[PDB]
């Protein structure tokens, strides 16, 4: 949610920056709510304060013997009208309410305007594309040669878009796990978390993938011993049971920054998709992730940004990973978002790079929602957060398969994941 | 599933067995089904018969030049009453599929008889339970303590019996899944697999949740663009997608015993659990387990549990934890199983032992129903035995509650170190 003094005192501000996104606020409509729950809550205060002052001279007329009953008709008349203005006033709220959890966040100044990802402005580059001197195999090949990526496995067990790792492979994909974790939370600063992989409503709206989002998700069906309480959904992030860790907090200003990391799988309904990389790991119903969240005090979230995408991209460097840093464009950003880099690193075999990462600061969009502040050494506001992957294990797991592979088949293993994987040299 | 010939030609036998296990096998229902089939198959034949001799009188009339109308009409009849024999026949063969997948696997000779958990019988046990100088801690005031166990935070993000881990515990939960999957890839003999958390309908009735444990599963709402391939269940145990790893398939027995493990989450909806182990750890519907599977030869299986269990049990010897083995008799056995192992692992804080591990040899069971067999020639149904190695979340209750010291700090036991950066003591 935006900033609500924002949509009241510049609303046409907000609709111009709206725009850049492609999102077109309906100024008009919410402004003729605004007025009429502005009318309301002046109402409501009026009949509260004559109410209590007709209470008042129920008890002196009493006291002085003469007749209430006029005056219990006016204080009863009164309550009914104030209990008509209140559902009236919860009526429009939850209206404005509905309409408010639907817009995006505002674009930061300095991200490049555009329409779609070809808008999108390359900041860095790191690494030079390994030039081979074979025709080069792409993972889902080289995974078939090793018996390592089985998708028709998966296909039998569950459907399209999962997979069954084995043997070699299996254990590099764990081994990258292993290593991002260790890298952030012994060099990094992040705090490791164990988290749930489903989450409730409560959560979903607090990071933005509810009411809008709900289709690109797997929901599960109410226990039926807790037929009211487990309307849940598998989460498509860690991003959002981390971010939820400080719902409903007051945080002293002091004890922020709070930097978390967990390492979980994904799962995507990926809606929208048909025909859309349809070949191996790019897109799948479930993948792993090694996430970072940080929770900042508003001053510190741009800085926070480039040090938390800095973070992911020592994992490309340390793992050997040529790749590009490119600063997402208004209309190619997520709905959270007001500022992101993506990170999309070489892949051989598709002749282009890939995203591996996205890095994003979120401003106080997801903490309004969650109602997380922060206290100054006394008065309150909201902190901002910020998320970012280090990295999607399963395309990390792609380019190193893809960049290391050798003229046989073999896949040498990255210097850095031998000690994960028990000094292994070679796949195959 | 049981062998059906078993269960259409010695049903009193195989009742006998089942009942030593609680199940009443209904032999009347069954029987009467069995015969209904078997009248139906021989009057689809003598149907059969009348339909080609009637078709070959055609033949013979209409070379003669004969009416060979009434002839047609007798023909067409026929052919509707083999269609409504043969619709009657798959309507009867499918009620009898569905009766035999409700009926639990027949123990193993020497499982001991006994109608409940009280009749299990202790095998053997290793190590002893540690004695206290200080009033012993639970692993709930434990993670308090070091703000490494949040069940609070848990409820917030999602409901009751989740929880979130942080920091030095986390990480020990991790530790404790990463020594187990080295164990078992590097001394044992098993291939990692990295496998899917949601599975298909086919896959549930391969492994035995289908039909009849729908409700201990969370299950996910199909699709929108994936309208009728999309009915999923989240995964109670890794065992469900690594034994279904088989289905279909005949194998070379010179390429068994297969053996596999994985990490994975655990997903259970704990129902008719009211009250039962409401604090901490032991009962969630999200647990991480590294699970054992093998697939082997008939010939194999109980020499392969032996092998099996003693796996799970070097995890315990390993981390210095005391734990007793049992035999669950006949009464309190699973399903699927035609013999299990039960290792108890001693949580001081409860002052008896939990279990943290389940092995067990499913015989054919599974096998039946995926039709996974092998060829020495002529061929047969696999054995599948599958075994946690361990449950993660209860071998963290029992590293934090038995390495406990006075001050709430944990000792980290010495084979986690390597796996925690060298961390000696947790706090
Ligand atoms: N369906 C998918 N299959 C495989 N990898 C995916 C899939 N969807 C996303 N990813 C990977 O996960 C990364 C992060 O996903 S994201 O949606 O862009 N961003 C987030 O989820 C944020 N929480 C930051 O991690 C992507 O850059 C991509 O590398
Ligand atoms: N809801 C739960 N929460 C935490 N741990 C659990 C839960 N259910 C089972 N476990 C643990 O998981 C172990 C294996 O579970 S089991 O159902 O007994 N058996 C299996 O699932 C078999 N596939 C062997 O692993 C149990 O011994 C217990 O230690």
């Amino acid at each position: 949610m935006l900033d609500p003094n924002l949509l009241r005192n510049e609303p046409d501000a907000v609709a111009e920056k709206l725009a850049r996104r492609g999102f077109k606020l309906d100024v008009d409509k919410l402004g003729a709510l605004e007025e009429r729950r502005k009318v309301l809550q002046v109402k409501t205060e009026n009949l509260q304060a004559e109410r209590n002052s007709r209470s008042k001279s129920i008890g002196q007329a009493k006291a002085r013997g003469e007749d209430i009953e006029p005056l219990r008709l006016e204080v009863n008349k009164l309550g009914e009208e104030l209990d008509a203005a209140k559902a009236e006033l919860d009526a429009l709220q939850a209206e404005i309410r509905d309409i408010a959890l639907t817009i995006p966040n505002l674009p930061a100044d300095e991200v490049p305007v555009g329409k779609d990802e070809n808008d999108n402005v390359e900041v860095s580059r790191w690494g030079t594309p390994r030039e081979f001197d074979f025709e080069v195999r792409d993972h889902v090949t080289l995974g078939e040669m090793h018996s390592g990526l089985d998708f028709a496995a998966a296909v039998k067990l569950t459907g399209s878009r999962f997979v069954v790792m084995k043997g070699q492979i299996a254990r590099m994909h764990r081994a990258l796990s292993q290593f991002m974790l260790d890298l952030h939370t012994e060099q990094h600063g992040y705090s490791e978390n164990y988290v749930p992989y489903l989450v409730n409503q409560d959560t979903l709206y607090g990071t933005g993938q509810l009411p809008k989002f709900a289709g690109d998700l797997f929901h599960t069906r109410p226990l039926e011993e807790e037929a009211d309480t487990s309307n849940y959904a598998l989460i498509p992030t860690a991003e959002v049971p981390l971010t939820n860790l400080v719902r409903g907090e007051i945080i002293d200003e002091d004890d922020l920054p709070i930097k978390m990391t967990a390492h979980t799988p994904c799962f995507r309904s990926e809606a929208g998709s048909y025909g859309r990389d349809t070949r191996g790991l790019i897109r799948m119903h479930q993948f792993d992730k090694v996430e970072m969240v940080q929770i900042v005090r508003p001053e510190d979230s741009m800085a926070a940004l480039e040090e938390m995408t800095g973070h992911a991209e020592k994992v490309l460097q340390l793992l050997g990973l040529p790749y590009r840093k490119i600063i997402l464009c208004t209309g190619d950003m997520g709905f959270g978002a007001c500022k992101t880099y993506d990170l999309e690193v070489w892949i051989p075999a598709q002749n282009t790079y890939r995203e591996i990462s996205s890095c994003s600061n979120v401003w106080d969009f997801q903490a309004r929602r969650m109602q997380a502040r922060c206290r100054s050494k006394k008065k309150t506001r909201l902190v901002h957060t910020l998320n970012g992957s280090g990295l999607a294990v399963g395309r990390t797991l792609v380019a190193v398969m893809e960049n290391y592979q050798q003229a046989d088949g073999r896949i040498e293993v990255p210097e850095v994941l031998r000690p994960y994987m028990n000094g292994l040299e070679y796949i195959g």
